[PDB]
């Protein structure tokens, strides 16, 4: 929403990537274009780890609904299409993926965040996928996104009931691997980050791939059948 | 059992479906033709959501044991094929299903409880798949609907070896989602269920079944594969 | 790595076998060769259970790393093929078997570890697969065995980023069913299967078979998939 709505920052062995529109960092096209191109800088300079934050409202509110509400079809499946398409590079990403949980995580603001390799938030923020309670059927690439995380009954209340986890039960769900205080959560993030970049790469990306390979395949699928959805 | 064993009550957005044989609840043919003849009378009166109870003394014991050791066999294949039929419709139904869970839950009984996109139980009430313990091999129907709830682990002790669940270890499980006191079970479902009646209706239903799609076409096929079985 | 690495013993019920080679249970030839044997003893025996220790040291450090990293390719693809055999056999065996986990189980040997119906371990017994942070992509086989128990999100760390589980954070992960003191951690096993012993044993055969089809499928695939490794 914001001209300038990321910002990239290498300190050694990793590259820092944080959302900030000055509101609730909507995933539009800008924010998508932006994005993709902060990951450009952390494969030029072949970082050892990625750290993604949002802002200190949210992690982020998803799609932007004024786009997705405003009656034009392509421009929606596109913001759709490009959303998922970077929910795949970063769950295909070759260098550890750590998630800075900076707020809310809400719908496509929660499925960005479940791509993270490790992921920390603080114990009040909500992380929802919300479809349900405002009408809309949950594309079948997020549905992949959280079955590859959200154990299978937390999955289940996830989806058809909207339920929100936040603090210890978004934990058990498996919508976050980590609860820190808010202060510390970008902190932790990056702390997490070091470590992993001391595991193997080669290993790391190769078996991270196998880890997710159905999943990956069904993304794939679900980019390919946005348009069917609208 | 009795010849009267189940009650629909409609109360303002919800059905109340309480089974109530003045036994143990088994689920022979005449329960459940009670139960799709009530479920009738929920599509009727087009309500918000179900929820559906058992007695003060269980929420089921299952199939009746009588006519599956008959020896008889199309009987016990008609009575399994209802059960996992009813199974089916639960778990696709397009309004949100709440279980209440008034007391153990067990083989049938636990695979019902297991349809409901809500359940609450109290503490002590078991719930189990019994069949290994009693020289029986879980049905494929029965397996895929257990799969569906129950972590990875959970799913092989429940299996393999008839482990039993209870208070928190069914809520870790993924056999219950709720655990409240005995004389709140009943009120806990009905609260539920009136919340989840103000989702998107039509979201809620197309949600739930992509959510549900796998499962719902490896039970069709097991309902198919009954006979075979015996 | 002791000339005589494995022993057994049977009480009542149950056959007890342990692996103590007098260091870290490495997995290599003689030790795989040892435990079919044992197990083959057992079957002779016909025997209600299985128990599978370690030593005072470990569970298992995994296979051999003299073997594997010798630079001989047939012998590393024959260790690594008889250990998924192994964990096959197991993992299909008729009766039950119960994992007395007496210390860390790296590798191979927690994956070993993962084919128990029930699984004992203490509370300070790391259980990690480590090979991303030694270098080495986890195959196949592993990979289907760890998905068969961990929760999506803990397979998700277990393997990209080489998590290390124990006592709770394990229980929950899947990693383990039951924590104890180390003290008791065999009496426990031995306990758990005496009891397993009195479920019905065809029923637990059947029952288990089909509770691990698809992991015992893409398992023999992954056995057969081992030389492309290399
Ligand atoms: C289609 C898909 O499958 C999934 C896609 O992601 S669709 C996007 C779905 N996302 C939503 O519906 C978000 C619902 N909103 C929220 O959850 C909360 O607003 C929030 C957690 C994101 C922020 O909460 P908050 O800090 O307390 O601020 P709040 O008082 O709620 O209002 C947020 C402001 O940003 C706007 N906003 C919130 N989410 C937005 C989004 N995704 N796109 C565009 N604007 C958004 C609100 O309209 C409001 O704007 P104004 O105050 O200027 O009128
Ligand atoms: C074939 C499949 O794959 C799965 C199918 O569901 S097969 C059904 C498997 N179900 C069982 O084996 C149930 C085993 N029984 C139980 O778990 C317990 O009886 C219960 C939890 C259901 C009730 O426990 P309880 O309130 O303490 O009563 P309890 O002292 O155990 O006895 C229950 C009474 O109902 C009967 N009963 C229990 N389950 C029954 C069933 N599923 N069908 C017909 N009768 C049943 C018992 O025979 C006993 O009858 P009587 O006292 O008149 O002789
Ligand atoms: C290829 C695959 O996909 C998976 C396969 O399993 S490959 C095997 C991977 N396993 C490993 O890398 C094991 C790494 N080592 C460990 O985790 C720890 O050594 C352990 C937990 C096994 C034991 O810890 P410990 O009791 O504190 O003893 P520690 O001080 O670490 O040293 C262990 C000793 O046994 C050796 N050892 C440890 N694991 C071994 C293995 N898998 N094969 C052969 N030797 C091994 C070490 O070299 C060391 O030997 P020396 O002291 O004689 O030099």
């Amino acid at each position: 929403s914001m001209s300038d709505p990321v910002s990239y920052t290498r300190k050694d062995s990793i590259a820092v990537i944080s959302m900030d529109d000055g509101k609730v960092n909507a995933l539009g096209p800008a924010m998508q274009q932006a994005l993709n191109a902060a990951i450009d800088n952390a494969d030029r300079d072949d970082v050892g780890a990625l750290v993604i934050t949002g802002n200190g409202r949210v992690f982020s509110g998803g799609f932007d609904l004024k786009i997705l509400t405003s009656g034009e079809v392509q421009p929606a499946i596109d913001m759709l299409r490009g959303g998922f398409e970077l929910a795949y590079r970063l769950l295909s990403y070759p260098k550890p993926v750590v998630m800075a949980c900076t707020g809310h995580a809400i719908a496509m603001g929660a499925f960005l965040l479940s791509c993270g390799d490790h992921r920390v938030a603080a114990h009040a923020y909500n992380i929802q996928a919300n479809e349900v309670a405002i009408g809309m059927t949950i594309p079948y690439a997020a549905l992949e996104i959280m079955k590859l995380r959200l154990t299978r009954s937390a999955y289940q209340q996830a989806t058809g009931l909207a339920k929100t986890f936040f603090g210890e039960t978004a934990l058990a769900a498996g919508f976050i691997d980590e609860i820190a205080l808010p202060e510390v959560v970008v902190s932790r993030a990056e702390e997490a980050a070091r470590e992993f970049a001391g595991l193997n790469q080669h290993a790391h990306a190769a078996t991270k791939l196998r880890s997710r390979a159905d999943a990956l395949t069904a993304i794939r699928a679900g980019i390919d059948g946005i348009a069917a959805e609208f």
